[PDB]
């Protein structure tokens, strides 16, 4: 195998690392308002905001989209993958967020491709050639499936990385102490498991329904 | 169990996250010289410097110390843990690096302890009460053993986090392109596995022998 020298246990850490050079996650977009309006003011209200957000659009769009493209990639169904990306593109507002999401997806793909010693396989190659509105979550789904990374593991690492980013945004913006940030992340571990279990129960009919 | 709500699969990500608030890793200390002297000038020479460093003091002090305190914690042998920390303290130069390492170890312990909803167990509590010269690796070893995290997994996450930090330091300092940084990390995956296998073969008689 061309990937004999590749260890997915490290590669999954690598692509979820904050330094993986694809630009910043976009979760910060709809947070500034909550802070200005005195909605999020402390650890308690930050946690409630995070739990609500994680279980709404983050779940029914981002996490679910990852699961859907992962599953479709295993079936080698590019048409369904492009279909999922189309639904997301047509559902995302405002335009600035859509553009930021598309930029992030494109950068994720390009960053993988720049690692010439990593063979993503023909299906991924074709996905990269055809995608019009990639997102980080959908492209990551195809990536994980392509390399044979288990779905639940792929979801756990992605979920943690996204949520770490969300929490640090609250830490910096509210602001909160660093200790409060760590308490929040610890408090989110049970909800994380509930989110993954729920994600596995959903399907295309639930996509973008939050 | 007091830790019913804790999921080690997320907690291991949390404590290895660059945002875990303990201050910067100290690997950058002995790098500035290599760059000034035109020793590390590109991707190729950065990789060789990293491979050499990973297989020398990083292996025989840092990785091995983690393994040793993990093993001793399973045996509930605090005396041996303090013994390992003593050897490291007495072997580390210069004084500024020693102080930085001690500060990092102390911060790791304190950061864990500030998460009141995490029960580290009596052995860890006693370790925290008695440690004089903690380091990140030794305290992490006791932490991982205390929570029942498998040793090879604990080592993989720690190794990746440390090396990501080392690579980004080269990226910024040489400087290198971000793409070169990712190629280096990918190239290190086989060496990573060799390092972990070697770490498992070593014992107290090898500590600080590089």
């Amino acid at each position: 195998d061309n990937n004999a020298h590749v260890d997915n246990e490290f590669l999954i850490l690598q692509v979820n690392d904050a330094v993986f050079p694809i630009g910043s996650y976009t979760h910060s977009f709809g947070l500034e308002t909550y802070i200005q309006q005195k909605k999020v003011t402390n650890k308690e209200s930050a946690l409630e905001y995070l739990k609500a957000n994680l279980s709404s659009q983050f779940l029914y769009t981002e996490m679910l989209s990852l699961k859907l493209t992962y599953e479709s990639a295993l079936q080698q169904d590019l048409k369904k993958i492009l279909g999922v990306e189309e639904v997301i593109m047509l559902s995302t507002s405002p335009m600035e967020l859509r553009l930021a999401n598309q930029k992030l997806g494109n950068r994720f793909i390009k960053t993988l491709q720049a690692m010439n010693e990593l063979d993503m396989g023909e299906f991924f190659n074709a996905y990269a050639q055809k995608t019009k509105d990639p997102t980080h979550a959908t492209s990551y789904g195809v990536f994980a499936a392509s390399l044979g990374i288990e779905l639940k593991k792929a979801l756990r690492h992605y979920l943690y990385a996204q949520t770490s980013n969300m929490v640090i945004n609250c830490v910096k913006s509210v602001p909160l102490s660093q200790n409060d940030g760590q308490k929040i992340l610890l408090s989110l571990q049970s909800p994380f498991n509930q989110l993954i279990e729920k994600t596995l129960e959903l399907d295309e009919s639930h996509l973008c329904t939050a």
